[PDB]
């Protein structure tokens, strides 16, 4: 049962790669991420490993090599040449790369991650590209696990992976959607403590409708518009088997910026066979539902009782809005559909509305509440006079004066939610929120913003992404060895992440504590969603440790140089 | 009894190649490479040619701010891709030029231990003695025919980098693959560190050098003879030996010492005064006349400074039949202390003395300039911004077409600028200098002025002593190539006021100039590869290493 | 010219293969046959490259290696399980196996050469396979430059490939043949003191028309007869463009066991345009001559006064003839028919004659005289009453007691030359020439005989065999970098090996010194092709040196190991 090794004796007509194993010494070493210390190899190392004359003679400290990358980063005039350096050292040397992200993880976050790594995908065929990560194409079938055998670690726990559907709020980016596993998995290491060589970024590429790329010289991917239905599937199905045949069940798959349509059916699909996980759908979810308890310790208050309306009725829309609901279910025992009576979400169409069900997409007939039809977001803030405010929209600027001072007008201490990503997608900044609301908002954005200063007091907004989520659930769903996801785990993780919030970051306005903290958060979050998975009976690794948070901490990967012969 | 090294040869496939500069092709593998070489997957599905490579890596080279940031990206494609960062090279070489090489590669040397370093090149310190045949085993390429070394004592006109000198040896070797066709994998940059005296850098904590000031007589001299010894065990004795950037006292006994038992060739000595006496060939096509009826004033009596004016002094030799010492008449030197004379020999430097004529002691150049009168003036100072309106004025006033060349460098160390010398000589001046100068406009005319750097000399002449197995370097040779290098300059660039082609010719000129070379090496016998093939020049262009990508299914 | 790079820089299109480069140590050091010392490590190489604990803790010498692969060789005690022992170590450790073949060379020769090497590719399929040499199949026409370049050295100077149609006496082993390039160039290095990695060992396997191995289930080979004209020769031709293309022009290629018609048109096409050199037709002609010019100095004449009978007209046949009818035209100054006057051949015909040239082959005009047909080789020996029988038949016991009887009736010192190999098929022993001629005979023969004991006396019969040419031969045209070969060299070489041949090994009455020797006998036969290289200016390494033996003697190969860091 907990051992099928019955599906693992298929080992016989499975393609395999004859890996030789040796000892690395010269160029060999150097050009070796892995391994490569460059010029913090010791003189002993050195003499050891035919080093002696590659390298000048000085040895740098880590510390002195951190100074010296900060440095030379700082002198890039752009953020996208910044990002260009941070990629390319990830590339050559590994160890330096993670130890100089974690000890500066504020100042760099936003050029490794949102919102720099949007642009490196809009323009990543131009970019100065080292490999990073396993691309498989619509030419890759039938041969899917010939494309597997090729990635150089066989013991892969964590899969990151996207067909570039809808990259951020940038919408179809095809194969050049890359850089979105690769950042969330430098993440999964960087906050989480997940080693780096179990992680494995891939991108599924089928075409891509973008004009711009399809005409673009430098798209990197197959110049044909995406395989709809039949030929899509077989893909998917195909990669799902081929996953499960080379890694095994308790592999974790985090699908990454998928169309509404596609996120769902895999998530439905997969659910039963894998270990599935959707950043989009239940990773924001999680961290959002996180804000919502952290926000009510500030203002006062329970979930119940707030009424919600949303921008964006997609992936992250329906998603986050079912976990509150479901989190109102669990503290009042009352039948679902009586929790998302007071949750109104707004669509391209307008406000989700009855009237409307009878030609209305099936994952949003659950928000069909009775009431009038409404156009637009404007429209229904004041009709449904919400407490909270979640934008999901993709769209810039649609959180306006009009709607955030009507929102200061009916609420004391109004809750806005700027999910979008990135900062230029942002449904408003941080200034226009404190500024527009005469400094009473409750604010929480997905891109980073610099602290607002608003009549002689200082605001700084909590980033309400789910990087603070999903490398406590990953290290969790890993350190238990859980062989399902469920929704009780999600809550786990929200709940782990509320009570790092203190007062320390609540007086600056702050809903989550500083990313200076999220070894801690991650290890927190790791117990909590073990924990769960334990109690279900959906964790392997019996008998569960005694002290779940110590257990998390020391299984993270920290990125301090080790001693070589 | 020897020390030797195992060397283990294997397929390279998947992240090996990748990670291989040598063979690492990039998105311009083919989809059969990849099936082959188990890349499918690694790389994303598109296949781009070479040629859209390039494009790709110039545009965004361009977005970088500083010129810096253009090497740093130059360097890190180097040690990514080298058929790639050689291709492009070549085929954008006008552009990319200043920023690998001088003056960019000058602030690379200031700042080496700061920026973001892929290795290259082999480091011998004073802590290898004993065991330097044991580090230049570590090269993994066995077969060196090019080595380029410093011990960082007189970077450009720089001064001491101590061991951060390595950007030279790395960019003239580039050089030697861009501009003369030398295969890569055949050249060796090596930087010997036994210290620095600016102490700047010894106090700079990124310093990548011995944290000592630099050793002198007996510690120094047993490193190099130790050095030399090594090299010539391991590399046999038709290895090519150029020395860049050394103090005049030892890069003079190294040519001295080593030209017996080694091919020793100094870029600072031999290669300038090469290129320098070609443009001045070439000048006197533009002008007019010969080399014995011109009288030259130079400001520098260094390396260059003697160096340029001994090979000057000896193709006029060669041109009257006169003895060298009647050759030296026209030629004159003034160093920091002023106008070289007879009159000081009561305490003077051994290699000035020839050319300590008849004068009394003057003090400034401004002085000189007007007592000597001279037709052509040379700056080998080190110093920038000593060629100024009143000597480039008074230059123009006595002279109708003034020979000015400004052959310091970087850029900030010219004597003078390519603008100035053609404003405050009203465009009639005959200029090139040591850095590159953008085309001057004086009353809807442009001035081209010539890059009088050693660069369209050292490719062909290694090339030469290589392809023709040289054992010596013979003065003769560098005569040879001035003469080959001259004999390329047409009326088309003369026209627009240069004495060279442009570097978008340097492949037809290294080729001339190898056959040049060689046919001198082989004349004099000093050539092994024997008989000499009929065609000297296509046997030359036949040599040379090409950079488009080598095709492996 | 000389140097016509024309087609060298014409190599752009080439297929090539990306080798890397890295230090060896541990498992890949021991399992490298170039560098494995095994138990001769030092401590320190040991400790260097992650040897210690892989290693008992005894360091061994070479010289105790040499005695405990010898003790252990005795105890096999078929010839074919010693050959099996001596190429498996050739295979594990290069410079153990060259060393210990060279200090060993009398007692070991003839199981790695004749006549064991004989069984080895009778029984190749079979035998336990450490794969060595390259195989070109039929199947690799239009890609055999692909096939060259899987070879792991670039730099070749000598090749040696048979197409297997006749290995030694035994016929056609189609694939099988390889044992013998595999030996030949063991010998190029142990006699000749060729660097082993500059050696090629190629078999072309075109099918076989052995019966006995197209039905073997152990053929290694193509399960099809030989093809013939059109398809070989378009094999061929690639074949030789292809090693040109690889190699260049200097690289010698020794042609092994054809047939006749194909190991002449070989030699004639591919005179100009390659250096190749044929051991059956010119090797052998070559050490027959000098074991006559060696019998001519224990018994007194000259090659003119000598008449010639042979039995076997094929390669080695009129190959061996024509090379002594060329010695005695630059003796005489005789036109060359002249020369052929006194040279008949005896085939399966019987006595080749002018009578039968009305449907004769081409290669044997030139030998059919004036003459009534006889039947047997007993005919013509008794009829011609030649005072020289040389045999080249393939066929064992043809020298009958008849035959050496009236050889040695009218003859007081018969030459008796029993050139076919292996033993079994050797034209008589050398106890039957020894007992038969009543102790009067100079005999020599192909394949190895212990000493014959007659009348209270011991006959050393010697080895006539091309292994005593080809070493020097090949040293040669690699040192002095000849471009072509040139009848002139053949005889360059029999003039110097019969030069070495003194009193002290006539005395025993051998033609030859003793194989201890064959160092000396090696530089002085390269020396002197050289020098004939030079003197008909076909050599490109000018200036030719001073002292060319010293020179020779100083290229050669060592097997003495070397010291690693």
């Amino acid at each position: 049962e907990k051992e099928q090794e019955e599906a693992a004796a298929a080992s016989e007509e499975l393609p395999v790669m004859p890996w030789a194993t040796s000892v690395a010494s010269g160029y060999t070493l150097l050009r070796d991420p892995h391994h490569n210390k460059g010029l913090a190899f010791t003189e002993e190392e050195r003499d050891g490993h035919y080093l002696r004359g590659l390298l000048p003679p000085a040895v740098l400290s880590q510390e002195l090599q951190i100074k010296k990358f900060m440095n030379t980063l700082r002198q890039y005039q752009t953020p996208l040449q910044r990002y260009i350096a941070m990629m390319n050292l990830q590339e050559t040397d590994e160890r330096l790369f993670y130890k100089l992200l974690i000890d500066n993880v504020v100042e760099l976050l936003p050029f490794v991650y949102t919102p720099t790594v949007g642009e490196a995908c809009q323009k990543y065929g131009s970019i100065f590209r080292r490999p990073q990560g396993l691309y498989v194409s619509l030419k890759d079938k039938g041969k899917v696990l010939e494309v597997l055998r090729n990635w150089p670690h066989r013991n892969i726990q964590v899969i990151c992976v996207t067909d570039g559907e809808r990259i951020l709020g940038l919408g179809d980016l095809g194969c050049q959607g890359m850089g979105i596993p690769v950042g969330k998995l430098a993440l999964y290491t960087a906050l989480g403590g997940v080693d780096p060589s179990v992680c494995l970024p891939i991108t599924i590429d089928v075409g891509t409708n973008n004009e711009k790329l399809l005409n673009d010289e430098f798209y990197i991917g197959l110049r044909q518009k995406r395989a709809t239905g039949e030929e899509y599937d077989e893909l998917i199905e195909e990669f799902m088997s081929a996953v499960k045949q080379f890694y095994g069940e308790k592999v974790l798959i985090q699908f990454e910026d998928f169309a509404n349509h596609n996120a769902f059916d895999l998530l439905e699909k997969y659910s039963k066979s894998h270990l599935v996980f959707n950043d989009d759908i239940q990773g924001t979810a999680s961290v959002v539902l996180a804000g919502l308890l952290a926000a009510l310790k500030m203002v006062g208050g329970t979930l119940a009782e707030q009424t919600y309306l949303f921008l964006g009725a997609g992936e992250a829309g329906t998603g986050i809005a079912e976990l509150i609901a479901l989190e109102i279910s669990k503290q009042t025992n009352a039948p679902i559909e009586e929790c998302r009576k007071k949750v109104w979400l707004v669509d391209s169409k307008g406000l989700i509305v009855d009237s409307r069900k009878g030609s209305l997409q099936p994952f949003k007939k659950p928000w069909a509440h009775e009431h009038e039809p409404l156009k637009t977001l404007y429209d229904a803030v004041q009709s449904i006079k919400p407490t909270v405010l979640i934008g999901t929209s993709g769209v810039g600027r649609t959180f306006t004066k009009e709607i955030i001072e009507a929102m200061s007008s009916f609420n004391e201490r109004p809750i806005i939610f700027s999910l979008s990503n990135p900062t230029s997608h942002s449904e408003c900044t941080a200034e226009q929120a404190y500024t527009w609301s005469q400094g009473r908002s409750i604010f929480a954005s997905g891109s980073p913003f610099a602290p607002v200063e608003y009549e002689g007091k200082t605001f700084v907004p909590g980033q309400s992404n789910n990087a603070y989520i999903f490398p406590g659930l990953g290290l969790g769903l890993v350190i238990s060895g859980a062989v399902r996801v469920h929704e009780d785990m999600l809550l786990a993780a929200s709940k782990a992440l509320a009570d790092q919030a203190t007062q320390d970051n609540f007086e600056k306005g702050s809903i989550f504590p500083p990313f200076t903290s999220i070894r801690k958060i991650s290890a927190h979050i790791a117990a909590a969603v073990a924990a769960k998975a334990y109690e279900l009976g959906l964790a392997t690794r019996l008998p569960p440790p005694s002290d779940l948070v110590k257990y998390a901490e020391n299984c993270m990967y920290t990125p301090v140089y080790r001693n070589y012969r």
